[PDB]
């Protein structure tokens, strides 16, 4: 429902805050750290949603485990809190007792966020909690996150690489039918002030429930196609979330992926937002033999057969016609 969606936006901003903190504070920029940040962000999302909506916390699935393996080989189960002290203790257990890295992490983990949207505040939609499943990618395009390029110049509005390709993806789907219902995409690194080195982000939301379709306000902007960097008119770009975003905003009309290296958490949130706009994601191999992606049944959680992401079915039929006449 709209309430759950507002909470998801809030925790998306907290996740973006953790992601930015790990690269803009010197002690965190010091420092496997990428999976540490990913597992931490996923756990922050999960625990916030469980605390605000009891019973939801078990329904939140993601790319990361909640277990980590420190330098000694100890398995540590990630449970934060109940407040900052035990979080600093747990982080000192994972980070070999580096006290100020632990303290900075717990400081931005437990820091309250009051990020809202007046558009979604008046929307009053209720959805029974028992039917909701959640796929979460805490940090999409991890290689661009660690690479940290800030100076990349886009091509026709599309960044081929850089921190702009990093996203936090939170998708909600129907447990029984497998249809995506709700979507949040957080872009933590959209704009950087050259003189303060501070990054401004963006967030996009969508909802598609029983014939009702709402979405966040989009900025104003033959076919334009986005492909990934290792895919084997047409632009290359990093990030599954980011390419779906290019389709959402209209920077591109089709996003094709022919490999089987995406998963439900890569595509769920974006699929829901696209669905709220008349678009969707279809199974690529299924269309070529002549079928929307579902999120309740696995194979394991990979989107086997690749995908096409589209905002307008007009463009999809045009493209498939021209495509398989060769
Ligand atoms: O950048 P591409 O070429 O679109 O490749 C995508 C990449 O962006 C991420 O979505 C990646 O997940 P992750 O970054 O979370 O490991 C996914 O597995 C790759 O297939
Ligand atoms: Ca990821
Ligand atoms: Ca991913």
């Amino acid at each position: 429902m709209s309430d759950i969606l507002q909470e998801l936006l809030r925790v998306s901003e907290k996740a973006a805050n953790i992601a930015r903190a790990c690269r803009q504070q010197e002690t965190l920029f010091q420092l496997d750290f990428k999976t540490l940040a990913a597992v931490l962000v996923q756990e922050v999302i999960k625990e916030n949603m469980e605390n605000k909506f009891p019973g939801l916390g078990k329904k939140i699935f993601g790319e990361e485990s909640n277990e980590l393996t420190n330098d000694l080989g100890e398995k540590i189960i990630m449970r934060l809190g109940p407040t900052e002290e035990e979080t600093v203790a747990l982080l000192s257990k994972v980070l070999n007792g580096n006290k100020l890295a632990s303290e900075a992490l717990a400081k931005v983990v437990h820091q309250d966020v009051f990020f809202s949207d007046p558009a979604l505040d008046s929307v009053e939609i209720n959805i029974p909690q028992d039917i909701l499943g959640i796929w979460v990618d805490p940090i999409d395009s991890t290689y661009q996150y660690i690479k940290g390029s800030a100076d990349i110049t886009p091509n026709q509005g599309i960044f081929p690489s850089g921190l702009q390709c990093v996203t936090v993806l939170i998708g909600v789907y129907d447990i029984q039918t497998g249809v995506p219902l709700m979507g949040v995409i957080n872009q933590p690194f959209v704009s950087q002030d050259l003189h303060t080195r501070r990054w401004k982000g963006q967030c996009y939301w969508g909802l598609s429930y029983l014939g009702t379709n709402i979405h966040s306000l989009l900025p104003p902007v033959s076919v334009v196609i986005s492909t990934s960097e290792k895919e084997t008119r047409i632009f290359r770009a990093a990030g599954a979330g980011y390419k779906s975003l290019c389709v959402i905003l209209g920077l591109a009309d089709i996003y094709i992926f022919s490999e089987d290296t995406t998963f439900k958490w890569d595509s769920c949130a974006a699929h829901a937002i696209l669905r709220a706009m008349g678009g969707g994601m279809v199974d690529l191999k299924e269309c070529l033999e002549r079928p929307q992606l579902v999120y309740h049944v696995g194979n394991q959680w990979a989107n086997k057969g690749g995908l096409i992401a589209y905002r307008s079915e007009k463009q999809l039929e045009t493209f498939l016609s021209r495509l398989l006449q060769h």
